[PDB]
């Protein structure tokens, strides 16, 4: 099994990789949810967005 990712998966992760206001805990925490099962993707990236927009500075 080759598990080079799909789009959808890999636009995800750069994603969450590049979202500023997350802490790197938080963002650890994401990444490794891809790690354990890309297929989740879009859900933690949901999540993730929702967390980073949250912490926005204002
Ligand atoms: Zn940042
Ligand atoms: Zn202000």
């Amino acid at each position: 099994a080759d598990n080079k990712f799909n789009k959808e998966q890999q636009n995800a992760f750069y994603e969450i990789l590049h979202l500023p206001n997350l802490t790197e805990e938080q963002r650890n925490g994401f990444i490794q949810s891809l790690k354990d099962d890309p297929s989740v993707s879009k859900e933690i990236l949901a999540e993730a967005k929702k967390l980073n927009d949250a912490q926005a500075p204002k």
